[PDB]
């Protein structure tokens, strides 16, 4: 009975239980709620809560320190001070092709946080031949990370070997293959909406409330990817340089704590 909303007559689709949840319980076997760290925040299991059939992922102003990758100077920096903690749910299981959907309400605070629903692989830096893909990332949606609250991004990221060197492709640098921008017909903080992507060997197609908002050829997105829900920090609390976030001098507590809410995530594969 649960076929995805895009199913056509004649198709059978099978729910991927290891990448789906209705969020009646907090299931730490299925989800990694405290992953490896990146950006300018740290994950805490305590920032992921389940109540009343919804997942809540919360960002907090909380001074702490940890080891931090400083890509500008190509060094890990020990005891690096950071100012915010946040929440993640990363599937322990992986896959690639399928239809993915989540029903999500954004965080009330804007600007400063970005609810996201996305999937990513390990980075394999040992694959060095021309055309080798070392990293695949599909962003189903990044909410509230642009200057206007109704602008959404539905992007792709990858590392691929070009002219013998491993090269990042990002939406900003390769828009024709990696960027889909959309003006939403609603404020995403005010209610739950459905955010989806259909991933096939040939094509990636994005959906918002059942309308098609993005579409690209599947050139570089075939690796095994973990499906993720998370809330990240943005301007004014970040700077972007050398392909990553760095903290800004704005460490305000105003607008925190603030939480995104997830009613469900559902993944299907067509037979």
């Amino acid at each position: 009975s649960m076929q995805p909303p895009i199913a056509k007559p004649g198709e059978t689709w099978i729910l991927q239980a290891k990448r789906s949840d209705e969020f009646n319980v907090k299931d730490a076997t299925k989800w990694n709620f405290q992953t490896e760290n990146y950006g300018v925040w740290s994950w805490k299991n305590e920032n992921a809560t389940v109540s009343n059939g919804k997942l809540k992922l919360t960002t907090k102003r909380e001074s702490h320190q940890r080891t931090f990758w400083d890509g500008c100077n190509q060094q890990q920096v020990a005891n690096y001070p950071l100012y915010y903690t946040s929440g993640v749910a990363k599937s322990r299981a992986t896959g690639n092709y399928g239809y993915y959907e989540a029903r999500i309400k954004g965080a009330s605070t804007f600007p400063g946080v970005s609810p996201a629903f996305w999937m990513y692989s390990t980075i394999d830096r040992s694959l060095t031949k021309e055309g080798d893909v070392q990293y695949s990332e599909i962003d189903v949606v990044d909410l509230t990370q642009k200057s206007a609250v109704r602008e959404s991004d539905h992007d792709l990221h990858n590392i691929v070997v070009k002219n013998g060197k491993p090269t990042w492709m990002r939406p900003g640098s390769f828009p024709q293959t990696n960027h889909n921008g959309y003006h939403l017909p609603f404020d995403p903080r005010n209610d739950f909406h459905t955010y989806g992507v259909n991933v096939t060997k040939d094509k990636i197609t994005w959906y918002v409330d059942g309308e098609i908002v993005g579409e690209k050829d599947n050139l570089y997105w075939h690796r095994q990817m973990n499906l993720t829900l998370s809330q990240g920090l943005r301007a004014p609390h970040t700077q972007w340089k050398c392909n990553q976030f760095y903290p800004s001098a704005n460490k305000s507590a105003e607008g925190f704590p603030t939480s995104m809410e997830v009613d469900y995530v559902r993944t299907w594969v067509k037979v």
